[PDB]
């Protein structure tokens, strides 16, 4: 009945009070699926169809015989929506005794990885089996830009930007996008880039830049899974996303328990499916730093 | 997950039990306002 | 048994079912009783 503090004297009526859900780290989840084109589809693949060039207009003269104009000629780009999968392994006499509630952490745990596992897919995932990030799509020189390729403006100096007109490489990447594109469109980067940018200072020691951390009045959107800014890496990108990449995918989590592999255990195996590449690719530029 | 499980605790306290026999349900009991009781007997009796 | 929080739990083991026969046997006797002292005998012997 005496102090709280000692057991046997009435310390075993204190019963701690645990929280009310169960916390956790929390991760980043800026994805880029916000700024994508996402699409609901049940398929097996998504197709978009897009038009890479223009009609011809005329100017017609008053007696002038109108000659068959240009059509603008017709590209298919399949998403192929590939599955991601995660299979965690519960004990059943856990989910019994374990006042919170396991399974729906599980499944809130469990998208939580996958719309963050899918975040590297769509910015630096390769073909097989996960959808193509934008910087595995041939990357060419702008300027000599075609239509099968993601252009992108040079810096200068290898390692990071100019030696001299620093600055002028994230100028002309905003200017090199087109003025429809640059409508809705915003920087993409990582932590440590976005950091390499905002140390960019004028011959002063001023920042020469001046929560959402805008950057010449776009939005940034900061990854952190494109590259750093290596030898000859392509740390910034900038485009209109909503255009230039589709996402394709299922808008649920198929969760199915399975207590019978495991057998004292339940084993959840769930599964989303998602897929999405650039479907145009004039809404997209980099910014290599090769020379 | 052994961090989560938090056992049930026995709604009430229990303790161990005592007897209850107390020499009341046989002994006169008086309920006495006061600061004291006082009883008048007869030590003797009269004669004839 | 027991199983513990963290075990494989393999395949314990089931009742080996074993068989008793009741071979269901026969019960004969075969009294041989002569024809004379059958039917010259004031007592009923195939009934005795």
């Amino acid at each position: 009945a005496l102090n709280s503090a000692v057991a046997a004297e009435g310390g075993y009526l204190v019963d701690p009070q645990t929280s009310e859900t169960i916390r956790g780290v929390l991760r980043s989840t800026a994805s880029l699926r916000q700024i994508a084109s996402v699409v609901n589809v049940e398929a097996t693949s998504f197709d978009v169809l897009v038009d890479k060039t223009d009609m011809g207009s005329g100017w017609a003269s008053e007696t002038a015989a109108l000659s068959e104009t240009a059509t603008p000629q017709i590209d298919r780009i399949t998403i192929p929506l590939h599955e991601l999968a995660a299979m965690p392994k519960a004990s059943q006499r856990l989910l019994d005794d374990s006042a919170f509630d396991i399974e729906t952490w599980l499944a809130n745990r469990i998208a939580d990885k996958f719309a963050r596992a899918e975040a590297a897919a769509f910015i630096s995932g390769d073909g097989v089996d996960k959808p193509t990030g934008f910087l595995t799509k041939t990357k060419v020189a702008n300027g000599a830009w075609a239509w099968g390729s993601l252009g992108y403006v040079a810096t200068g100096a290898a390692g990071d930007f100019a030696a001299v007109n620093a600055s002028d490489a994230v100028v002309d990447l905003v200017y090199a996008l087109g003025a429809e594109y640059r409508a809705n469109a915003s920087f993409v980067m990582n932590s440590k880039t976005a950091g390499a940018v905002r140390k960019m200072k004028d011959a002063d020691g001023r920042f020469l830049w001046a929560e959402p951390a805008r950057l010449m009045g776009y939005p940034v959107l900061i990854a952190e899974d494109m590259p750093d800014i290596a030898a000859n890496a392509y740390a910034i990108a900038f485009g209109d996303f909503g255009n230039g990449y589709t996402i394709a995918e299922r808008p649920d989590l198929r969760v199915l328990r399975d207590p019978f592999s495991a057998k004292p255990h339940v084993l959840f195996y769930a599964s989303k499916r998602v897929g999405g590449d650039v479907s145009d690719f004039a809404a997209i530029k980099l910014l290599k730093f090769a020379a």
